[PDB]
């Protein structure tokens, strides 16, 4: 919904947004939104996501797909009427994203998802990309575990020529829904095949804010190196302004650079990861914050 | 509708158009058009805007979406007839834009929206763009507040990977409608995702004149830096001739250049803004007019 | 319809075509065709024009849109049947353009629309274009007034971010219809937004001949400077062979170059305009004919 | 239909094809096919041509459009069954082109259309093109008259911003049909607007052979000079292998080069035309044959 | 259908494939498959080919088009089932190509079509192409006659601006069907117009194998010289891997280079033709084998 | 379905994945999944694959195409419902790929398909590609036989101008289904024609994982050498990240380089093959492992 501000009320939104990443207990926003999801009546639609055609599929709080739901309309705070309707397994009226209010007035945040190695990590979409000697898949799994902490992490597998991997985009979105509805740390391996149909374009657009609103983190591996300035510059704009955080490999082997976005109109943070392999290619991230200005973000986007 | 002129009648339109920006009380046109909107019978369609498909949705004076409206026709001065009809939640006959006459004979104006720092600001579409060290989002909010003056400003949030942000284009247009129908200062953050479907192309085309007719200002942040001469030159023609004003960052950090268009066939004004940050990234515009000719507008469009 | 010629009958068509521009009373053809329009029975379709989809809308002599019209058939002098039918507000059988014969046997003319500053001006489509320090809008209005002479001129406004401007293409064509049906001098400001859908492509193709057949002049401002060899070369072919006359700005400020096409296979005329501004940006064209060969038309198309 | 040959029967086809251009009385094939058209029962479909959508319209021997025609099937010489059916004004079964056999066994000819200035001219599609100081329209009319001889020539007018010109493609094809059905010499002015929809692409493909089969000549003016290697190389392949003859202007003013194709797999002929203007731009071709090999045809296609 | 191999069974397929071109009596496979076609019950579909839309038309052994055929299913060796159904003149279930088994277990062959000048020629698609002084049409006819031997050859004429030439793609495919069903040597003049719709793309893909399976030869003339790297590289991949043999002209006038493909995974053969013209452009191929490796096939594809 | 991990459970997945390629008996996974297929009730859908339109066709354990199957629903271990439905010969609800669980919890493997010449070969998609003197077809058959070992191999033939070859994409996918359902070693000759419609794009995406999940190997020959950076870079990304293994020819004649992918996030293996020809072009691979890092995979992709 739309929000109204003056100097004073704006000043305290920023104050609150800063707190959401810098001071709030790690993982606490996810906890709060689980409670908001649990207080929804069974059967009520909570999440709608785009399938391959551009049609949307819809889910309840238990990640059950809704097949039929008679028109229901709420009156939001600004007078706006939200209309939800599912017919023959697809959405007939409504919008992609959260069909319930998780954020209320607290919008434009990067709610902290976890602290690891003395670094705070933001929820939203983290894109693991780059070019060269470093391998992305071992990193998403290693980073998934590390941000998992006490919790197990979810692994969505899509579009790779390996056993068990699903290659259907509609099963893929059905996966992501369940994961965001039920888990704080989600790994997508890989995001390559989506990058383009209507529902695929919708995913790139939508998944960052879905995850950021939930307070869960989606860590996706995206591999370019294509060198086609028709597809490599979509794997550069997606990384640019479609992700909340960005993890990109450097010239030094086993070294990665993290660019976290800390909130609406706040200063993007940076830090560097050192990594090594163990038995069966299992990667470990070692333990033992600078502000990064613009034109340095462009200078890092050397993926050609 | 079409308008007929001779030397004399044309001369006084210009006279009136000049007045609309240079001499009229700031914010006074918005006030006049609120009164025209309030004198419309409830239920009567006042605003129609394009959804993602290219179908149009329609609103009343209270920003309520119309679901069914029997065919009504109105005769003009003039000859021309206007036909309005809403069926099953969508427009069946009519046009995108204002379904009521706000402007009458006073057309081609940039009605002054506010005075700030001794500078008059035009209503219509202001696009905040550029390339480099300067951040757009803190500016649209700072400029929104400043033009707000005594009034709060509206913030439409679209297409960013942050908590609370809506990613559905149809919810987005439903936002803009409400904002223009109810508020003098509107902020859109961000315009990036719209830049392309039919309804998206329609928004760029339509929103400038909708806002200028209302006497409200829509301040949108648009970020290029893509360096793809397929998308960066649509973020150059939209900025060029789809906006009423333009705010673009310079080489000097915290400095911005404002190019106001003062009305149909009148001289575009220019001036420079100095800015600094405070607590939690809250931006302030400092306080303490040259005419800019063509080829200097092209010379400023160095976004490659 | 098709026309048959021999040496003798062809020779006198040229004789007549030359007369239509060089010797006939200025504005006299427009007068003749108003009489032909007034001698049409009420309700009978006279003009059909393409809407955005490519469907056509149809008008009577009074610029009233026709909603239902039962199939009527007219036989021509060459044994060809013209079929006209309107159903549910759209054309079901027929053709875009004049649904009545205005020209008879007198075809391929540039009927003189007005004399001003000792120069004859042709009816049809005049495109006001160019690149640099000179402003198009003040010129189309100045030139509109001047060719208006004793008469007021019509001003169609489309696709600019200013108060009152219509941004709907279907309202736009409804404007043009009325204007051509009722006025000798028409101004379109601006043609930029049309330049592409089916109905838009149809307008560029159709409007030149519609206006030339009526003997009314459509003066449209088209602004390129885009520097994209995908859109700037459509604002070069439209100017090239889609307009009857062309008015383009030069290196000298306030100076414009007029290239009139005088008729089917006749010599295109050229001349130069001097202009200055007065109060409130109101432009004046000063008072006090060379034949221009090919390759000099290409040499003038330096809009890159 | 398919044709079967051996050395002997092939040798006499070539013998006959050569005769069709080099020795047969000029215009005699057109006369023969008029007789074949006159011996068709009224109402029977003789010609089908593509409209804008790709649907086909159909005509009888008198150039009357057929609206309803019940399925009729003939058995051709090779066993093949030709099926013709018109329903609600459009073809339902059949093919574009001549729905009756005009050629029988005499196929692959360029039947001589006229002799003028001691030069034989072939029927089919003649494309008048080029770049520079020379004007195409005066030439198509001059060449139309000259090949007309004792007969008047037909003038189809399409897609120019002049009075009387039709801009609807469907009226355009309805013109061409009538002209080919009723006249030996046809002029199309101009072919520019067709060069692209389905029905337009169909015209370029189909009209050469339609005219060649009839023994009538279609002289079309096509103007490039666009310098866009997306449209200028379609105005180079159409000229190349979509026309029977080609008339192109040279560096010398008023001089044109004719490249006639004399028949299936025979030697293309060349010759040069000198021209001058008279009163009202009426062009005259002066009076007082070399074989042109390949790579010299490419060397002449200097339209960039 | 799928085929299963081991070392031994594979070794004897190659043995048989080699024999099919190198040792079998020229023209003997065509004879065998005529017998297989003659032992099909009347009415039973034998050949299905793609029309312009991508729908398929179907034929019986006598080249009669089938209009209605009730669903018939046949069991294979093998497991696999083949379903054939024709409804309202089009295929409703099935596949493009031979609806009966001509090849059985003998697949991947280039069955010898004829011996001429002491050279064996393969059946399948022969593409006659090149750039320069040499003419393609006289060659396809000369080569058609030579491979015809004791038999007449079929001539399909498509897409040229000459008398009798068909320009409708659907009549074109109806021709090819008949020709392949009834004749060993077929000539297509020309293949230029097909090179693109769905049915056209289908022809290039399908006709090589249709002809190779039948043991008939389709000799098609394809002319590029366009110099557009959007169309000239489709007249380079079609020639490359869409034809069984390739006949291309050299720098020396009247000399052509033949590249025969001798069978699945066997060595492509090469040889050179000398030619001269006689009366009425009738070409003769003179009388009085090297293996060509890869990179020499690319080195010959100099058509730019 | 989605999978949940911690440090410990992830560590043993890698342990298991490594085992699946490095230590498990060659061909043993294929054996296991045949048992899982045999324990499915007759009629139950097991495999769904995309036809040309993007619709899916469905098969039972015996490779019989399913025509009608009433909606059946199965619950997973993670609370997700799989819905399968076939109506009028096409899938109405479900997903492309295996409609039964073959992999359970053992996902992201490259199950070893065979050992040959002391080298383990992975199942999945092997693409045989390259540029130059070496021939692909003899290799896919040689490699097919060698990995076949004690078993015969299946040969799917598609899109080549040779006798017996199928050119219909729908018959093609029907082949692949049967082959994967019934055989451990499959050869596709060739993949060229698929490389683009919806169903074709789906095959590239889907076939790698289908085969890897089955534990069968699909060896496909793909030939580029096109030198068009619109099609050659799709024959570079398909080879890159759409195949499990890659076999590419080198500068030395008869020598090939094998790049095996050993499993999800494990080290890709490399080795070199020496080959020679025998009688009738039958190729033999000679008998008498290094880890290949990134940037060396790019350095090998020199196919321009
Ligand atoms: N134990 C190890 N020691 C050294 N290098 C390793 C080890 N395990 C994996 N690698 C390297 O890291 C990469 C991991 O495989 P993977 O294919 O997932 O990398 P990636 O960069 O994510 O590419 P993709 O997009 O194809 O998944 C391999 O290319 C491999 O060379
Ligand atoms: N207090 C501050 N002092 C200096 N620089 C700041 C401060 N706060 C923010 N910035 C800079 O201004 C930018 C504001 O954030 P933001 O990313 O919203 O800008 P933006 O141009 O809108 O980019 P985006 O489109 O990614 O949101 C940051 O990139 C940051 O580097
Ligand atoms: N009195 C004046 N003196 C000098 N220059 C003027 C004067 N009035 C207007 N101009 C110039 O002419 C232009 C008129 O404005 P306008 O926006 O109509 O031009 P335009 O070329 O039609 O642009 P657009 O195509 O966006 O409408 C302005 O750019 C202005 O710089
Ligand atoms: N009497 C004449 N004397 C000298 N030149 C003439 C005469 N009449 C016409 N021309 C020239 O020949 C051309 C004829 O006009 P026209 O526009 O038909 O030429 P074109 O080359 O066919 O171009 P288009 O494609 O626009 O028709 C004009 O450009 C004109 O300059
Ligand atoms: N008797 C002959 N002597 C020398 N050259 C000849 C003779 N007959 C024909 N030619 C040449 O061979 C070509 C044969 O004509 P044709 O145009 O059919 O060849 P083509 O390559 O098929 O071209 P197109 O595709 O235009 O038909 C001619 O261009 C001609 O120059
Ligand atoms: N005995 C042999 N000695 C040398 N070279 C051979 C031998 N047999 C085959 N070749 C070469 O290998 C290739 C095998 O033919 P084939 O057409 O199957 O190759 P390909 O690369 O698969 O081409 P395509 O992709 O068109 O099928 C031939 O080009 C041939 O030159």
């Amino acid at each position: 919904m739309i929000h109204l501000y003056d100097a004073k009320s704006f000043a305290k939104l920023r104050a609150a947004q800063y707190a959401a990443f810098h001071t709030d207990a790690p993982g606490s926003w996810f906890d709060h939104t689980s409670g908001v999801l649990e207080s929804v009546e069974d059967g009520t639609p909570v999440l709608a996501i785009g399938v391959e055609s551009g049609d949307a599929i819809v889910f309840d709080k238990n990640a059950q797909r809704i097949v039929a739901y008679k028109e229901k309309s709420v009156k939001a705070e600004d007078g706006s009427v939200s209309v939800v309707q599912v017919e023959n397994g697809f959405m007939k009226q409504g919008h992609r994203g959260w069909l319930v209010d998780l954020t209320g007035e607290l919008v434009g945040c990067s709610p902290v998802v976890a602290e690891f190695g003395g670094h705070r990590y933001a929820s939203g979409m983290v894109i693991v990309t780059g070019k060269g000697n470093s391998g992305k898949t071992p990193l998403v799994h290693a980073l998934g575990e590390a941000l998992g902490g006490k919790d197990k992490y979810a692994t969505v597998r899509f579009g790779e020529p390996l056993s068990g991997y699903n290659t259907d985009f509609n099963v893929f979105v059905d996966d992501i829904a369940r994961a965001m509805l039920q888990h704080r740390v989600i790994v997508i391996d890989s995001l390559k095949n989506v990058i383009i149909s209507r529902g695929a374009f919708d995913l790139l657009s939508d998944i960052g804010a879905m995850a950021a609103s939930r307070g869960c983190v989606v860590i996706a591996s995206l591999n370019p190196t294509s060198n086609d300035d028709k597809i490599v510059e979509l794997v550069k704009e997606a990384s640019r302004s479609n992700s909340t955080s960005l993890v990109i490999s450097t010239d030094v082997d086993g070294e990665w650079q993290v660019l976290t976005r800390t909130g609406e109109g706040l200063q993007a943070l940076t830090h560097t990861l050192q990594t090594s392999y163990g038995e069966h290619s299992v990667l470990t991230i070692h333990t033992s914050q600078t502000v990064i200005k613009n034109d340095e973000l462009e200078s890092v986007l050397r993926r050609l």
